[PDB]
């Protein structure tokens, strides 16, 4: 079949190939680069990127240990700020100055570290259930799941074990979308098996586990995002974000927040309303 992007590739400073899907669009906009959650890759956007694909040209990487970018050597190097020196470097190469970021969960910590570097150089922005004050229960799950190892015979087992432990974050989907959100984040293996489509390795803390925010107060970082166009979403029942910190963000000039009603961590961003709230971030740019 034919594909709605192109694979690409960046090279990090220590010598891994990294991945990026690429979808052709106006070039007379900036690109819209699509920052994944800490255990996601680029097939979290395959149906957001090919609404915006052609009105706007779309970046989706994916960080080292995730999808089909190179695995670390040394797994000490799964940290927030080697993630946001590879994307620093992904930039470089690519000649991008001036992007609209959409970032999901880590990914949205990320797309904060990137604009405190110059918040010019974001065109706008989106803020996917992340914000500089992350909900403890939220990150005791994260570090419960991360790198445990399941693996599944078949698509309909992945999907059910998938629905027993994220069914009160999507109480209402079918068993189509279980599967459509199985496939985003899970891959037919090597040996025969469905796991999740990362280096298991990710899991081993080092100095801090898995997920460990950074050690500072995160609303600077926020606020200097802030300052440019930004959409903030929300899962109604997250938690990783809290109602209360959501709207202390809202508060911030120009700032508009989306509750999904019904979901939790995260919107899958295919919810009609989280659609039409990105085209009215878009808009602003
Ligand atoms: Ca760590
Ligand atoms: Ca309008
Ligand atoms: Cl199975
Ligand atoms: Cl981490």
């Amino acid at each position: 079949g034919m594909a709605e992007y192109e694979d690409r590739y960046w090279t990090s400073s220590d010598g891994l190939r990294l991945h990026f899907r690429a979808y052709e669009g106006d070039i007379s906009r900036p690109p819209v680069l699509c920052l994944p959650g800490l255990t996601r890759n680029a097939r979290d956007f395959e149906d957001l990127a090919t609404r915006l694909a052609g009105d706007w040209r779309v970046l989706c990487p994916e960080m080292r240990g995730r999808g089909d970018s190179d695995y670390a050597k040394d797994p000490m190097t799964y940290q927030p700020m080697q993630y946001l020196q590879d994307l620093e470097a992904l930039l470089a190469q690519e000649g991008i100055e001036r992007f609209v970021a959409i970032g999901t969960s880590l990914g949205g910590l990320l797309t904060m570290l990137l604009a405190a570097a110059n918040p010019a150089r974001i065109a706008a922005a989106v803020l996917n259930d992340v914000g500089p004050e992350v909900s403890p229960e939220g990150l005791e799950r994260i570090r419960g799941y991360v790198g445990q190892g399941r693996n599944f015979e078949t698509w309909m087992h992945a999907a059910r074990a998938l629905q027993e432990s994220s069914g009160d974050v999507y109480p209402d989907w079918d068993i189509t979308q279980w599967l459509r959100y199985a496939k985003r984040i899970m891959v037919l293996g090597s040996s025969g098996r469905i796991a999740f489509d990362y280096d298991m390795k990710i899991a081993e803390p080092f100095e801090a586990p898995v997920g460990a925010t950074p050690q500072v107060d995160m609303w600077p970082l926020f606020d200097a995002l802030a300052t440019r166009p930004l959409l903030v979403l929300r899962g109604e029942t997250s938690d990783i974000l809290s109602a209360q910190t959501a709207a202390k963000m809202a508060s911030r000039p120009g700032v508009e927040l989306v509750t999904l009603p019904r979901i939790g961590h995260a919107p899958t961003l295919d919810e009609p309303e989280s659609i039409a709230a990105i085209g009215r971030l878009l808009e602003r740019v």
